[PDB]
């Protein structure tokens, strides 16, 4: 209202005091071309703003299984005071640490930790961007009939599984989804068999949730649509990121195409950069639990290879989502 007791401080004596952020990685690694990799590409977008480069401001950690969580986490402690856990498992192995390291700020990523006041907990509505893959599934099916490639059975996956079945529901609940999970976020080959399997009794889309193990939903699509017309080929969807790009493949009649449908989008990336912004200004949301949704667009769908009535049937029930009119459930 007023300041009467003041005094200017000069431009060239003021700094502001920057922080060091890490991502502790889940099984996939920052090459799952989903997950663990929006994270890194995140991070990376971080250190850029703020003119940083690997290891002098930032870097990840990978986790080669469960056991190395807490090492990871440990070893990050020595030059990082941002700590990411990317992933729900790392939730007991985060605790720990954050307890250790009273000083220190860390974030987990879909999952909630409670009472820790140097903890972020951050959740997707998955359920949400699932239900409008289930949509887009429903409005593109001949066969009637499509697939769910699940990583680790889990409450994350189970939304994702759940927002899916209610969405291919809401357009024709004729349709069958065939549910079977790879037990791994890190098993190309287990993809491949079970995308193998989930085509050969007649689904014609794959909606793979599994991280890096779809890299092998992938495989499997590419080898069948490689030998066949464009006119037949089967259909994967995407998540985490746009995965347009792994859809590539030559028909076996001379044709360049594409057959991802539609991703899923989770902006994990963003998160990260987000609140690596606000722990820097000394503004970390430590206790508290930052819900993702379609509202302010932290998980979407990429409408990549849809017709136009599959863009009407997703903008409508994104609509209806955002209204309140259709709940998603979990
Ligand atoms: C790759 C990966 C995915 N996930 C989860 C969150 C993702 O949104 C979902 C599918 O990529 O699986 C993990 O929990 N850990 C991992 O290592
Ligand atoms: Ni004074």
């Amino acid at each position: 209202s007023s300041h009467h007791h003041h005094h200017h401080m000069s431009g060239e004596n003021l700094y502001f005091q920057g922080a060091s952020a890490a991502i502790v990685t889940d099984t996939g690694g920052v090459d799952d071309k989903s997950f663990n990799q929006s994270a890194w590409e995140g991070l990376q977008a971080w250190g850029k703003e703020h003119n940083l480069s690997k290891d002098n401001g930032f870097t990840y950690f990978q986790s080669t299984s469960e056991a190395d969580y807490a090492n990871n986490l440990q070893q990050a402690a020595g030059s990082y005071n941002l700590i990411f856990g990317v992933g729900f498992a790392l939730n007991n192995a985060v605790k720990d640490a954050a307890k250790e390291h009273t000083d220190l700020n860390y974030v987990l990523i879909d999952d909630v930790i409670k009472d820790q006041k140097n903890v972020a907990s951050v959740t997707f509505a998955d359920n949400e961007s699932g239900y409008l893959a289930g949509v887009a599934a429903a409005k593109t099916t001949k066969t009637k009939q499509v697939g769910f490639v699940g990583g680790i059975e889990s409450e994350v996956i189970s939304r994702f599984e759940a927002g899916f079945k209610a969405g291919v529901a809401s357009v024709d609940p004729s349709i069958k989804v065939q549910v079977d999970y790879a037990g791994s976020f890190g098993d190309a080959a287990k993809g491949k068999t079970i995308a193998a399997a989930q085509y050969a009794a007649g689904a014609d889309i794959v909606y793979q949730v599994a991280g890096g193990t779809g890299a092998g939903v992938f495989a499997e699509a590419k080898s069948l649509n490689e030998s066949r017309p464009e006119n037949e080929k089967v259909w994967v969807i995407g998540v985490d990121r746009d995965q347009e790009a792994e859809g590539k493949y030559t028909s076996k009649d001379g044709k360049e195409s594409n057959f991802v449908l539609v991703s899923t989008l989770k902006q994990v990336g963003t998160t990260v950069k987000d609140i690596s912004n606000k722990a820097e200004r000394g503004e970390f949301p430590g206790g508290q639990v930052i819900v993702y949704s379609l509202k302010d667009k932290g998980v979407d769908l990429a409408v990549t290879n849809l017709s136009e009535e599959g863009k009407k049937a997703v903008e409508d029930a994104k609509a209806k989502i955002l209204d309140g009119s259709v709940k998603v459930p979990e």
